[PDB]
RNA sequence: CUUAGAAAAGUACAGCGCGGCUGAAAUCAUCAUUAAAGCGGUUCACUGCCGCACAGGCAG
């Protein structure tokens, strides 16, 4: 049973439960982990170390969104689970309008978990993104133990989310059925690395993570020989095969109430919210059944909002570039152009 | 180092019957395109013969 609050505040374009009243309830932490199913993964929280964290969904904001959602069917998204929960749809539709950079191009994952957080469905969560990245750090990073990517950039080319299903595996017969969204998102990011040199295209390709947010990432095999280093972004950009996608960045402006929340979504119905970093509920304590023995806290997820910039002429990467912050009181990953 | 680790929703199907858009019309008077202009072989493919040839063949 969990019962404590938000400990610390957070910034005006991020969403938590400190900024929402949370007497909804139906302070106390004492909770099992070795038999316990509950979800359970790891972030770096230093240059060196990693903590390990447990995102638990906040009924709070599940019940804030489920009663103001309803007469909003352009935006709303229904699940039946085993009961009915409404939360975000994202938008209508997905249009397509230092040196050393390394680009993995035309990266396509099928079959990707759309409900990043629990109150919304769409892009999957930048904090996954995140983590597949570091994957691939610690992949690479056994060949190579002075690979070290700063940090990256997501460009998404096709994005479609739609309404499927999970066969559980027979445990007799299946257990209760669930119902989630997935989606299909194609997508090509940027790199960029302190190696500064080249690096050869076997061990980089064979490095590769394939999972990613409980998906299969492949990259085509006549694009391997696109997978290259160079050493500016400004001619990385113009290499890439693809002449259409999107680049993500963060809403700057406020977005404290729902109702500002759908009141900005409607001018535009084309940027998409999804999970962009975890709040802590507890401080990082140390369990005996940990991840890996690292401390373990829970935490909960906050949504964030993601924009689309086209690059172009006169437009800074300070804008475009993501990375963990690592704060005190919560890890998120942001674009590097907020001080 | 990804609400991490795993996962087959699939089996059948006849949309069918019938139909009058019809009545009437004036597009309509007038009009100045005007002025001004080098496209340039220096030699180069000539002169004989035959044949009746506005025919067709010879040589230097």
């Amino acid at each position: 049973v969990i019962r404590t609050q938000a400990l610390g505040e957070l910034p005006s374009f991020l969403l938590s439960s400190s900024k929402i009243p949370p007497y909804h309830w139906s302070t106390t932490i004492n909770v099992t982990l070795a038999p316990n199913y509950l979800t359970q993964i790891s972030l770096p929280d230093s240059d060196t170390s990693y903590i390990s964290l447990s995102p638990v969904a906040s009924l709070s904001m599940q019940s804030h969104f489920h009663q103001r959602l309803q007469d909003e069917n352009r935006h709303s998204a229904i699940t039946r689970f085993s009961g009915a929960f409404r939360m975000l749809k994202s938008g209508a539709k997905f249009s397509s309008p230092n040196g050393s950079f390394l680009v993995l191009p035309n990266i396509r994952v099928c079959g990707a978990t759309a409900l990043s957080s629990p109150v919304t469905v769409g892009i999957p969560s930048l904090t996954a993104f995140f983590g597949f990245v570091h994957a691939f750090e610690r992949n690479i990073n056994r060949t190579t133990s002075s690979f070290r990517v700063e940090s990256f950039a997501i460009c998404v080319h096709q994005l479609h989310v739609e309404k499927r299903g999970l066969t559980a595996e027979f445990v007799i017969s299946a257990p209760a059925t669930r119902d989630d969204w997935q989606c299909d998102v194609v997508f090509s990011l940027i790199l960029n690395t302190n190696f500064a040199q080249h690096i050869d295209q076997d061990t980089l390709v064979t490095s590769l993570p394939k999972r990613l947010a409980r998906g299969s990432a492949k990259i085509a095999i006549d694009d391997f020989k696109h997978i290259n280093s160079f050493s500016t972004l400004e001619t990385a950009i113009e290499s890439l095969p693809i002449e259409a996608g999107r680049w993500l960045s963060l809403y700057a402006q406020s977005n404290n109430n729902l109702s500002d929340l759908l009141a900005a979504m409607t001018e535009d119905h084309q940027l998409m919210a999804s999970c962009v970093g975890y709040h802590l509920l507890e401080e990082p304590k140390d369990k005996p059944n940990s991840l890996r023995g690292y401390k373990h806290a829970i935490a909960e997820c906050i949504i964030g909002l993601i924009n689309s910039i086209t690059f172009s002429s006169e437009t800074d990467p300070n804008t475009i570039f993501w990375s963990l912050k690592n704060y005190q009181n919560y890890l998120v990953v942001q674009p590097r152009s907020i001080n």
